[PDB]
């Protein structure tokens, strides 16, 4: 129930106005960091496979429900819909949109 956007490699570029209440981080704390800084140890391998798919195919990918580390170093459960958009003249990823649903 918050939107974020990331670079092709997973770096946070944007969090919406609802995100800080969920995850605790202010934008200045999280923008510029990799999403790999936050995933739980037990979910990171599966999430990397979802990310690989996002980068390869131009369709939406829905992750498993995973644990995300909040500013207080506890975890919350999220499920994310990810989709990448590529510049048609360079093939590089402009951004990935993420719709992050909270449990």
């Amino acid at each position: 129930m918050f939107i974020s956007r990331h670079s092709g490699e997973g770096k946070f570029l944007f969090i919406d106005q609802r995100a800080t209440l969920v995850i605790g981080f202010l934008p200045q704390e999280i923008l510029g960091t990799s999403f790999y800084e936050y995933f739980h140890n037990e979910d990171i391998a599966a999430l990397m496979e979802s990310h690989k798919m996002v980068m390869q195919v131009p369709e939406k990918v829905t992750t498993q429900v995973y644990r995300f580390r909040c500013k207080d170093n506890s975890y919350i459960q999220l499920q994310s819909e990810w989709r990448a958009f590529k510049n048609p003249a360079t093939s590089e990823i402009d951004y990935i949109i993420a719709k992050n649903s909270v449990f």
